C-alpha cells in the first residue's frame, strides 16, 4: 500500500520522460553522448550544488552499481599506506571488509558488542590517509549526532540519509550515496569528491576504478545510468519546490518523533536504539520479551492491515520502519493506529 | 521521422506502464528489490534469456550495472591467473586489452590496426593460455566476426552491440557480456552469461563487489541491482519472442544491412570503409569517395534537414556510421538510402 514510497510528482515526469523525452524520442532511446543529456547531466550537477551548498573544489560524479563499488574505489583511490573505519553496523562493516582487501586498516571504534544498538566513541588519529564513517546504519537504526571535524579527510557513507537534511559539505572529503533509499531510484551511485584527495596513493588503478577518469570525462567516461540519473534530477527539483533541505528535515524530524513517542507509549513494543543515537530515518522496534512470542502475529496483522516491508533485517529481526523523504506522514500514522490497536486487542 | 536509435514501442509502453503502476499502485521505482514481485522479474528475466538465446544448463545469468567497461576489469580479475590472449579489433577491443594488461599478462594474437581496423585478422589461438578474450561486433569500424569460433581455451567476449541480433551457440562461449544499451535494453545494465565452472582458478585476491562468484551466490542482488534497466531487458526479451526469435530478427537485420550497403556501394559518392567478407550487420560505416571529400560537412546537414539523425561516426573514422540495431526499421533505413540517392550534386538521371 505505501512504505517505500517515492514521491508521486517525481514518478509521473519519470513516466512522461520515457513517453517522450525530446521531440519524440524516449529518455531510453536517446544518445548518452547527445548534447540533450550533457545538458541534463550538468543541470543535475548544478542542482546538487544548489540544494545540498556544495562548495567550490568539489566534484559530482554518476557511478552505475551501488555503494559496494565504493567501497572499493575509495580505498583503491586513497588508501596509500593505512586508513581507519568507525563500525557501526553491516554497511560499515563490509566497507571495512573490502578496504582491508586493499590494504591496512585499522577499525577505531565498534559497537558490534551490543548488536550495534548505539555508536561508539573514538579519537581520529592525525598519521591515517583517512577516516571512513558509515552515517546513518541502515539495519541498526543509528545514525551520528556530532559534528565531526577529522584532522585526517573524512569519507562518508550516506547512502541512507543524503538528502534527508543540510549537512556541511566542506568538513567531508568525499561523500556518496547508493540512491534508492531517499535521493533516488536503483542503479545510480552519487559521490561528492575534494578533487585534491586524489593522486596520493603509490598503488596502480584500473581506468574503470579511478575517479579522476571519471572526473576529467564528466561521469561519462563511459555509458552512465541514464533513467536512474534523471529521476536524481527530479527529486532535486522536487526537494527545492517544497523549500529545500531544511524543510524535508523538519518533516522528518516529525515523523521520526511520533512514532518513537508511539513505541517508547506502548507497551507491546521496545526500541531497539538508546535514545541518543536514534536515526530519524530507519526506525528500529522489537516485541516486548513479555509479548516476544507475537512477533510473527504482528506482522501478519500489519499487512492485513497495508503496511508492508516493515519487516527488520534478519540479524535484528523484529521490525524496521525506513521513514524515506517520500514516506508520508499519514502512512506514519496508520503504523502508529495498527500498532496502538495491535496494544488495545491485547 | 527516422530514428538511429529507436526502441521497440511495446517496451517503451511496457516501462512507462511499470512506472505508473507496477504491482498493486506501487511504481517499479518504488517496490522493494528484497520482495518477492521483484525476485519473480528478475527469474523469469533469467528463464525468458534463457529460452530466447537456448542457454544451456551450467551457465549463470547477472546483472549489473554500470557498463561493459566494468567488466573490462571483471573478466581479468576473475580469469587471468598467469597470461591471457586477445584480438585487437577495434576501440572496444583495445580497451578491453588495456584493463586487462594493467592486471596481468596479455598476449595480442592479431590485430587489424594496421588498416585502422577495417578488417578481421587471422590468429592462432594458443592453448596454454587462460582464456581467449574477443570483440564480436566492433561497433565504431563497423567489422564482426564471422568464422564460428571453437576454442581451446575458454572463450571470453564482449558483445555489446550485437547481443540478441541473431542466435548464438551459447555452448561455443565461457563468457559472455554486454553493457545493454543497443538492441536488449537501456542504459544501466549490464548482461554477463557466465559458464560457471571457469570460475575459482586464479591466485590474486578479487574484491568482494568484483567476484563473479559473490554475484551468482546471490542471484545478482548481492546488492542493490539497476531495477529498471532490468525491467526493459525483460520486455524487449517478451517482444522478441512475440515476434518470433532470433531466427526472424536476424532475417530483418541481414535484409536492412544488405540494402544498405548496395546503395553504399551503388552511389559515387560514398564508399564503405570495410571489406565486404567482415561487414558488421549492426554498425555499417561509409565515408565520402576521395573525390567528394569536401561535401561530408554538406551531407550531414543534408540528412539531418531530411530527419535522419545520428549517423555520424566515431571521430577516428569520421565519415559516417548507420547503427542498424534491432529496432531500427526498415522505412528509417530507406529513407537514408534515399536521402544518399539524391545525389544530385552529380546529375545521375
Ligand atoms: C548505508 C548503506 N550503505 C551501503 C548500502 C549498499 O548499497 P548498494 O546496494 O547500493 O551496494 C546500503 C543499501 O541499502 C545502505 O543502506
Ligand atoms: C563493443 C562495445 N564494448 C564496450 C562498450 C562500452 O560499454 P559501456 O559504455 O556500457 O561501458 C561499448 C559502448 O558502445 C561497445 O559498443
Ligand atoms: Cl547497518
Ligand atoms: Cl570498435
Amino acid at each position: 500500500h505505501n512504505f517505500g514510497a517515492m514521491a508521486k510528482e517525481v514518478i509521473e515526469a519519470t513516466a512522461k520522460a520515457v513517453n517522450n523525452f525530446w521531440e519524440g524520442l524516449s529518455i531510453l532511446e536517446i544518445s548518452h553522448r547527445s548534447k540533450e543529456w550533457i545538458n541534463v547531466m550538468n543541470e543535475t550537477k548544478a542542482l546538487m550544488k544548489e540544494v545540498m551548498d556544495i562548495p567550490e573544489g568539489y566534484e559530482i560524479l554518476f557511478f552505475g552499481g551501488g555503494a559496494s563499488l565504493q567501497f572499493l574505489m575509495v580505498a583503491m583511490n586513497l588508501l596509500n599506506k593505512k586508513a581507519c573505519y568507525l563500525d557501526t553496523g553491516v554497511w560499515a562493516s563490509k566497507a571495512i571488509k573490502e578496504a582491508e582487501n586493499i590494504g591496512e586498516v585499522k577499525i577505531i571504534g565498534t559497537s558490534k558488542d551490543k548488536n550495534y544498538t548505539y555508536i561508539p566513541e573514538y579519537q581520529i588519529p592525525s598519521d591515517y590517509d583517512y577516516f571512513h564513517i558509515t552515517t546513518n546504519n541502515t539495519i541498526y537504526g543509528t545514525e551520528i549526532r556530532k559534528d565531526i571535524e577529522s584532522p585526517i579527510p573524512l569519507v562518508a557513507d550516506m547512502s541512507s540519509d543524503i538528502l534527508s537534511k543540510p549537512i556541511d559539505i566542506s568538513k567531508y572529503s568525499l561523500i556518496y550515496a547508493g540512491a534508492q533509499k531517499n535521493c533516488g531510484a536503483a542503479g545510480v551511485t552519487i559521490v561528492i569528491i575534494k578533487k585534491e584527495i586524489l593522486g596520493k596513493v603509490q598503488r596502480k588503478i584500473p581506468i574503470i576504478l579511478d575517479y579522476q577518469v571519471h572526473i576529467l570525462n564528466n561521469s561519462m567516461y563511459n555509458t552512465p545510468p541514464v533513467i536512474s540519473i534523471f529521476t536524481v534530477n527530479q527529486t532535486l527539483k522536487y526537494i527545492k519546490k517544497i523549500g529545500g533541505l531544511k524543510k524535508i528535515q523538519e518533516l522528518n524530524e516529525e515523523k521520526a518523533r511520533l512514532l518513537y513517542a508511539e513505541i517508547d507509549r506502548n507497551k507491546i513494543f521496545r526500541g531497539t536504539v538508546r535514545k541518543k543515537d536514534r536515526s530519524i530515518m530507519n526506525v528500529c522496534f522489537v516485541m516486548e520479551e513479555q509479548y516476544k512470542q507475537l512477533e510473527n502475529e504482528f506482522s501478519e496483522y500489519a499487512l492485513q492491515k497495508g503496511i508492508i516491508g516493515i519487516k527488520g533485517h534478519r540479524s535484528v529481526g523484529g521490525f524496521r520502519a525506513s521513514i524515506y523523504n517520500a514516506v508520508t506522514i499519514e502512512s506514519v500514522q496508520a503504523l502508529i493506529k495498527c500498532m496502538h490497536d495491535f496494544e488495545q486487542l491485547h
